[PDB]
């Protein structure tokens, strides 16, 4: 329909104003002296929260252009949180800093594409320097230490995490669920994890973790695109009877079928989810098959002449739990026979001896690792149901932290790593003075989270920032205790991955916005 | 009374808008393709003019703040025309280039005071480079070429000026007056020119050159400050009788006496002008006495006990002509007997011998220079009164220009000198990035005059500018003939003094405006 | 006070709308079928008029810009009437056509200066062409013919003007005055006409012709500038008591004295008028003396030491009538002895023999022509006073027409010479396509008077115009008779001077407006 | 042909002497010639350079000489790897001029009421 179309400075200030509302709303929550945000709800009492991700979720603006701004950086920053388990809020205040001074510089008549180049140069630089600051977390004493810090100095969580990683490997799949008792349990069950996200942001029944969670679900495995719910109806109804939920895995799910699944599971008739079967070509078919073996189900392909209408509940797979993210699907405790599964692992494992191609061999190795390796399950013990659910959420958080730490290490928390790393790049230069400005802009922006934190405390950010800049390595300001020192020793730290991811995603969306000349939107 | 006070950005945009009205009105007249500005008059038919000084005079804005800006660059710019006899328009469009980009920078958060220091650096640099580019004007051939060119290719005027200078020297006083008839006269008469300005405007009966002109006046010499016109009455009413005008020379003319003199001569009775006695302290008295000897009048000092009341008509000296500029008073053909005059020069020239200091020697030598050197007078003829006044005007112009050219040289006209000189400064740096921006701001500003000229010419200013940059020396674009080449050979040139004056004053008021944070005016 | 400043397109359309009101009001009177305009008067009945000069005189506009426009083309076109005795209405509609199509071009992006250049070239060409077209008017038969035509086919007026032009020459001074009744007298008297204009309006007692008229005046001749009414009082009161008017001729009359003359004669006390002494330099004194000898008056000069205070009535010169234009003084029947006059003539005439150069010779001959030639006087006979002032008017008009006819000749009237001459220039070109458009613009503009004339007739302009273009020489359309043919034979013709003047002046003001970029006026 | 806009401006620079049957037609020709410089100019402007200047320098050259905006370097565009298939440059021009012609010769427009 008819559009409102804005160009140049006109468009850029609308964007600025929008992300300014987003970031200003979200950054009051940052750090240990972080303040509270009140989020209304139609039914009942308001929400009082310090979780900036919760806040961001709620921010939508009435100006169409301002809203585009806020929604843009919203979507780019949630990627930080999806990749590292954290950093979305951070990414947002960085983005706001880079955009603010970036556009200041644009309006001053400097060249956007060069400002963006300078910025991206400083960010590449900074990420190398981050890799230089990063303390390795490799042996399980260190895994335990980081788990502990992210559980709030609770050593039991560090211990638990470390035990699970000891069972299934640093690489392994680990989940948390409610306990059987006052004591913790750790059990490895047959299971898999692979990259398939929800095909719709709906299906989400656990909005906290942005997760789809299904208990004792049916699993449909079909190699085909499904564009019409017509094919589906006999099976769907077969499921409505059985009164358990349904996971769909196919080459894709499009149009009518997808919309009808959005609507039907919004209305309560047969709660269903859908994910894109991983890979393409013959590997897609193989991976589909592996999941079939794992869940005791059977695959439906047209290539053998099978059809979706002729499907029954017997062809369906089943597991105790499935969990589906933005980007990932996890199948926990499938039903399939250990003979069939181990047999299948054998097939694959021999296929690996026979493999003439490096790529074939790697891919086969991925498949077996997933199949043989299974899933570790942490069952959290506590005295009360509340001490329990509290511990359990602490352990999920610690789990994401620990994993990120194993991959890329830890660095000074409290936004000091960024300000440190920035301080090392003062003599960095680009091709022309515009690019140079781009660099100094990104560098000043890397001081924003520390400054925000400090401000929330009440102290002067200019002074604290200047002091931290004065020092070396992991020297910084512990905002909790208002005391300077070594941040890693004081147990204030971020996984190197979340700091890196925050910086990069911020820098991405800021770069795009700076180089935007035109915004087109619907009419009010 | 109640004030309106604006701060920072608010103030700076109001100023900016002001100087943009001024410059944009004035600058359409720039160069050979310059357009016409139409200035309304209360009584009669409108004025159509390409003279930018005349346009600026009429410019006053309704918004008090905007108006402050306009008037600021107006008053500083006028000083160019005052020092070198041309270049006020140039200074205005330069000031607009500098202010526009400078404020642009200030809103980007660069430091105003650093911007200013960088700008002033560029200006100093460019004045040096300008001195290097200047081609000397010394021998009468060159003098006559410059005259001829400022006379609109009239070789008679160039020849005439070169001849007048040939009689009285390069340092010589030269005046022009109406002609007795056809052809031309050149005559050396006794007279002097000293630095004293008019003590009020509104004295001006010749608004086209902005000067007071009095013919066969009585010259009153008084050493004192005259604060009361009660002392003046016998003298004013004494000169009313004779039918002649009156020139007041005093230590000053202040307050009541000055307001009553301004009004009394503004009503058309006893035409009078007032100027300060040249110098200060003792040599002021000395000078007033040298003038006493020149005019055949007598000085009144309160020391010896003489009063203004007891002064009669013989006490006053009389000359054939007096001409009063902004800063200069020149007196032509006085009664004072050659016995008197030669006597005075003998006294002073013997004073020079006994001089212990170089300073005294040179001061007295300046007194005998002014007194003995005398005055060259050009009587400009024509066939009619019309052609006579016109050619007289072109002579006045060409004379000022040749004065200037003798002093500091000549450089390429059409604003190519500025753009050349700015091509040579690309490597000039300051103490910090902000100063560097200041520098580049000024250097880019220096392309404005040429660019305007080309624009008014129909052509593409960026292209011309670029071509000129790519060359060297007094190479430039001749805008009238659309042909590139040595500007001096093609007879397009400016006295270096006026180009210099223009850049310096433009930058002066610009730097002040960039460093202005607050404006205060009466309430609307 | 604060000004309103309009630029570029805004400015240009304001101007346009102005000259459209002026021209559209004025041009409905053009040609034989011309319409009536009604001009309101404060008291009583309105004026109804077909005279476009009147209509023009009344046109003033509310919008200060639009008014600026109207008053520009109004003041320039009035110059046409002023030089040729006709053409001001023409000049206005011509200027409207040029300005209209011209700005249309300016707003399509063509170069105003180039457009102007092309227009001026076309006009130059057209003026040559027009000189070629011109049929001479030399013999007295022809003179009488032209006067008869301009008198509304009154053969009497032609005969009269022809007899007068034979009395004093075709270069001679001819005055027309009230008659002794029902007889046409022609008499040659001692008398002079020279260039000096009234020094001030408000001297004017005949607002119709815009001229000063004085009967039995005293003539004061003084060589000096009079800025002070002090010296005048004895003679002003001597003439006061005499009950006769007074005319001042001096080097100038300035300031206090001119203002006092204005007011004192504005009050009905002792009518006085003043003009500059004709010529400049040394010649001014001899010419002044000539006027003295002619009027039997005596020159008062400071040279010999005379003062005005000691001047009596016998030193005063005398004529029967003096008449003062904007630019011209005519002295009719001076009383000076025919002896004195004749001997001054003798002296000048020998000064012509003693003269060294051609210049001196031709200026002297100017003097003796004025002095010796005298002034022809036409006393207009009629039966009643209405017929008398009416026929006097027709004779004044015819006399102007025949003077112009004698100087430059006559060309086809009714606006056909302009279109003829345009049709001959079809192949004219300039430097560039913008200049060419300029040329075509003026050429098409030259079709405007004819077309308008035709329009006032109720006929189709394009048809008659196209027909006239398809013809040769003095072939055209007679509007009155609706019939084609040789315009000269048909008796429809203009003096070449006026058609020339109109075109030249209209292209002047039009070229100014087209190249006008900025307008400045007071705030409403 | 040369990409990055320079084929169009090249070709335009060759047609300077081209005339039609009348002055209106002539203006038309110059209009399309001048319009043929718009893509190069826009490209340059997106870079931050002075379109007038780049364009003029390109007209000064011959054949597939042009300006590579990526690298700020003048030279042969084909050698430099910047090029358009001749079909698309020709098509773009012809379709542009078709719609533009239609629009110029449109005197009346008819649409629904708000």
């Amino acid at each position: 329909a008819a559009k409102d179309v804005k160009f140049g400075n006109d468009a850029r200030v609308k964007m600025l104003r929008g992300v300014n509302v987003l970031a200003d709303a979200v950054k009051v929550t940052l750090g240990p002296k972080g303040r509270n945000v009140v989020l209304d709800k139609s039914f009942g009492a308001p929400t009082i929260t310090k979780d900036g991700v919760s806040v961001a979720r709620e921010i939508e603006l009435e100006d169409k252009f301002e809203n585009m701004g806020a929604q843009m950086v919203k979507e780019v920053a949630s990627k930080a949180n999806a990749a590292a388990g954290d950093g979305t809020t951070t990414a947002t205040v960085l983005a706001q800093a880079i955009i603010t001074e970036g556009l200041k510089a644009v309006a001053a008549g400097m060249n956007p594409m060069d400002l963006k180049r300078g910025i991206d140069k400083a960010v590449t630089a900074a990420v190398e320097e981050l890799k230089a600051l990063s303390v390795p977390c490799s042996d399980s004493k260190a895994i335990a230490q980081v788990g502990t810090i992210s559980a709030n100095s609770d050593e039991t969580v560090g211990k638990l995490i470390a035990e699970a990683m000891d069972k299934v490997g640093k690489e392994g799949v680990i989940t948390v669920e409610d306990g059987t008792g006052l004591q913790d349990e750790l059990d490895v069950v047959e299971g898999m994890q692979f990259d398939a996200g929800y095909l719709s942001p709906y299906f989400i029944n656990k909005p906290e973790t942005g997760a789809v969670e299904l208990e004792s679900p049916f699993i449909l495995l079909a190699d085909k695109k499904i564009s019409n719910i017509r094919e589906m109806l006999p099976v769907l109804e077969a499921v409505a009877k059985a009164g358990k939920p349904l996971l769909i895995i196919a080459e894709d799910v499009e149009g009518e079928a997808l919309a009808t699944l959005v609507v039907n599971t919004m209305r309560g008739i047969v709660k269903v989810a859908a994910v894109k079967a991983p890979g393409f070509g013959d590997r897609r078919k193989a991976m589909l098959q592996d999941i079939a073996t794992l869940t005791g189900g059977t695959v439906i392909s047209e290539e053998i002449g099978m059809e979706l209408e002729k499907a029954t509940l017997e062809d369906l797979g089943q597991a105790k739990r499935v969990v589906i993210n933005k980007d990932t699907t996890t199948i926990i405790d499938g039903v399939g026979e250990e003979a069939a599964i181990q047999g299948r692992v054998a097939q694959i494992r021999q296929q690996i001896e026979e493999a003439t191609s490096d790529y074939d061999r790697e891919k086969l190795q991925e498949r077996v690792a997933k199949l043989a390796g299974g899933v570790a399950v942490i069952k959290v013990g506590a005295a009360t149901e509340v001490e329990m659910k509290e511990k359990k959420a602490r352990v999920e958080d610690a789990l994401h932290a620990t994993r990120a730490a194993v991959e890329e290490g830890v660095v000074a928390g409290g936004g000091v790593a960024l300000i440190r790393v920035a301080s090392k790049l003062a003599d960095l230069r680009g091709q022309n003075e515009d690019q140079n400005v781009g660099i100094k802009v990104a560098l000043r922006a890397m001081e924003a989270p520390l400054r925000q934190i400090v401000l929330n405390c009440g102290e002067e950010p200019s002074v604290v920032a200047n002091t931290v800049k004065g020092g070396d390595g992991n020297y910084g300001y512990n905002a909790a205790t208002e005391e300077y020192g070594n941040m890693i020793d004081m147990g204030i730290l971020d996984p190197t991955k979340v700091t890196r991811s925050a910086l990069q995603y911020a820098a991405s969306v800021a770069g795009l916005m700076i180089t935007t000349e035109c915004m087109v939107t619907d009419l009010p």
